[PDB]
């Protein structure tokens, strides 16, 4: 099996997005379903908090907060996108070979800048296929590879994708913030 | 067994800190193990996060931050304490039953305030003797009673104890911002 929506939480106006369900989809292993509900949590409640958003606002910063919502919403898809390749392909990631992933994770300090900014619904599109990736993959995998240490070292894979989501949440603090600031 | 201290990182300067190795611990089942696990790394980075903070920048508060670094460290530990309640004791907080917690729970807007607002060190105690009870706890379940919906419904153990972490992280996220606007 794959990854089937229908499985999981769809939307946080449900008590299935309260619960954390291991063995709901036959796609996983138990300790990389268990991943996947956070996940999902972690980016129903992204989304939720920049819903709605006026588009003016999106690049908008203010005082203590160096990143907009726009750049934090490229940082998470970002984030993903390098952990696809430290985790997947088992190399370092680099401004030369992964730019595009540098730029989003350095809120546009380094790597290769787009020629225009995203748009709002651009940003969520981006979002989307990282994770479709993420759950495209874990469908292959097993609780023994989630044990193994990254390929660069210096990690477990259980560890690398706790931390795409807990960094995730941890921007969306930032982002809950900077929308009220702003809005 | 009970939680052994040595058995888990300690450090975020240590590579310990960046494998989640659900059988790490014997105290512990292998779901509740891995949340063991999060719900550590969340905490060393809290720590970090407020670690050398100037004692008089506690409670200040800055344009876009409604709750000082002190008020978020009562709320960290006060959303631990309120899921003591929920989930091992199998009942709903209220401003009655459980006037301190929901004061942390609140930011200080309900419930039952302290007679003098703690030091940072009071608050990291606090913080300390929240988690010691949650582990103590832990180490007498197992893995289906964290499938288990809670006593006062709505949402499964799994998903009490994830969002335990995940709070933390989210507010987390915002005192790394607020403690950089203060200093
Ligand atoms: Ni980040
Ligand atoms: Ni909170």
């Amino acid at each position: 099996p794959t990854f089937n929506p229908e499985l999981h939480a769809q939307t946080l106006n449900s008590e299935r997005a309260y619960f954390v369900q291991p063995d709901a989809d036959p796609a996983f292993t138990p300790h990389i379903g268990a991943l996947v509900e956070m996940l999902t949590y972690a980016r129903l409640t992204t989304l939720q908090a920049v819903e709605g958003l006026p588009e003016d606002q999106l690049w908008a910063t203010a005082p203590g907060f160096a990143n907009s919502i726009g750049t934090l919403l490229a940082h998470i898809a970002a984030v993903e996108r390098v952990y696809h390749v430290l985790s997947f392909q088992g190399r370092d990631v680099t401004p030369e070979d992964d730019g595009a992933a540098y730029w989003g994770l350095t809120m546009g300090k380094e790597g290769t800048a787009p020629a225009r900014l995203p748009t709002l619904d651009e940003l969520r599109a981006e979002l989307a296929d990282a994770r479709a990736e993420t759950l495209r993959v874990f469908a292959a995998k097993d609780d023994a590879w989630l044990a193994e240490p990254l390929g660069p070292g210096w990690a477990n894979q259980h560890w690398a994708w706790f931390h795409v989501m807990e960094d995730e949440v941890n921007h969306r603090g930032q982002l809950r913030l900077l929308r009220q600031v702003l809005a």
